[PDB]
């Protein structure tokens, strides 16, 4: 009985700390990619705004 | 003596399991990383594509509007 539960306690602690180490890695990746992609999304949103305004004008043009 | 040996045997037995867990956890992280890269890419690609297609549609609505204004 006691071997399993003595080791398993160090196994629990190791897993918790390694899961934290890896979760930070995953977050750094998640944040870096999303900042890159939100920049690309923003550049496109600004072009959509420009084109929309031009359209406002062309319809009002006649 | 043998009491020391029983202790060293228990310690090594556990050490080997901690090593195996360490390697298994890294594989689980690699898979979770793969899933996350794939989810984030696929999501932002769809968003980029959708916006690219709006730019093209707006460009064709603009040309149409200007054709009707000239006419």
């Amino acid at each position: 009985q006691q071997r399993e539960q003595w080791c398993s306690e160090h196994l629990d602690t190791q897993k918790e700390l390694l899961e934290e180490m890896y979760e930070e890695k995953l977050n750094i990746l998640k944040e870096s990619l999303t900042s890159f992609y939100q920049e690309e999304i923003q550049e496109r949103d600004e072009k959509i705004e420009e084109l929309e305004a031009l359209l406002q004008e062309a319809r009002q043009q006649s």
